[PDB]
């Protein structure tokens, strides 16, 4: 529809980015848009900025979704959003910027131990308490949507796949998400809820401890089948895990959709009690700029 884009532009100032900002320097392109980094004119924020053009943009209620998601939903452990600009037919949306990479670039090129790994689940199920508690469900929670700045602060990014829900309609039941991170009851089209982040989330220990969710070897589909089937995965080595980490796992992949966890009784848990300071994650974000220097 050109309805759908006049709902879109409706939302968006129009105005221009170089009055506010300047230094662009591009880090990323794709069709979805071209990214770069750039700088407050008048405080020396370093931001990220995304330019698209919204003629050919695909489900422009995906993009009219996840910018209202951000305006209302400011807080520290979520990469936030600054400011839009609609130019012509392109839009411009500005965040802020992280400059300590994504946490896939530290599970697949260092190990991490569980200090560590227990300081950037709490910041996680953090920012998942304050989304659930707003009826926000993200469905696309992995390393590669967790951006970590150089101090080692821990925030959550990517909001294109998320789900507002209400008390009239406080379940989905569409597979929405990326297929090794996904909760069974999402995978076989049950009713769902805020839950299916937790799940994500013990996904996204296993890879901080294999390096990878189960079953990447797989093609996503194949993947998908062994989910549905397997229910809670199993971990290579889980002789070299504490008790109290294997528990946390246990209660974030729990099958039963009540027993497991909420993000809020996570919180809790024993096992983020022996969490490092976030400075302990700097010399893993300093490893994975080494190993990733060639590409
Ligand atoms: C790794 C470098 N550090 C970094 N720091 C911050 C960001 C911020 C964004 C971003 C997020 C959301 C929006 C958006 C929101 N609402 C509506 C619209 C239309 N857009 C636009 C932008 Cl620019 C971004 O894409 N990347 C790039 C990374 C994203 C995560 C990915 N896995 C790696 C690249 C970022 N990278």
């Amino acid at each position: 529809d050109e309805e759908i884009l006049e709902k879109l532009r409706s939302i968006v100032s129009v105005g221009d980015p170089k009055k506010k900002y300047t230094r662009f320097e591009k880090i990323g392109q794709g069709a979805s848009g071209t990214v770069y980094t750039a700088m407050d004119v008048a405080t020396g924020q370093e931001v990220a900025i995304k330019q698209m053009n919204l003629q050919q943009q695909p489900k422009k209620e995906l993009i009219i979704n996840e910018i209202l998601v951000m305006r209302e939903n400011k807080n520290p452990n979520i990469v936030n959003y600054l400011d839009s600009y609609l130019v012509g037919d392109e839009l411009w949306v500005v965040m802020e910027y992280l400059a300590g990479g994504s946490l896939t670039d530290v599970v697949t090129e260092t190990c991490m131990d569980e200090g560590q790994i227990a300081a950037v689940c709490r910041e996680c199920l953090q920012a998942l308490e304050f989304l659930h508690s707003n009826q926000v469900i993200h469905r696309n929670i992995k390393s590669d949507n967790i951006l970590l700045g150089m101090d080692g602060s821990v925030k959550l990014t990517d909001f294109g796949f998320c789900a507002q829900i209400t008390p009239e309609q406080s379940k989905r039941s569409e597979m929405v998400g990326t297929p090794y991170w996904m909760a069974p009851e999402v995978v076989t089209r049950k009713a769902y809820g805020p839950k299916v982040d937790i799940w994500s989330l013990g996904i996204m220990a296993i890879e901080m401890i294999e390096g990878e969710p189960p079953y990447l070897n797989e093609n996503p589909l194949r993947a998908l089948y062994l989910i549905a089937t397997n229910g809670t995965p199993e971990l290579q080595n889980p002789e070299k895990l504490s008790a109290i980490f294997r528990d946390f796992l246990n209660r974030c992949l729990e099958m039963d959709v009540e027993k497991r966890g909420s993000a809020k009784e996570l919180l809790q848990h024993q096992f983020l009690k022996i969490a490092k300071p976030l400075s302990s994650l700097t010399p893993l974000i300093a490893a994975a700029k080494e190993a990733t220097k060639n590409n």
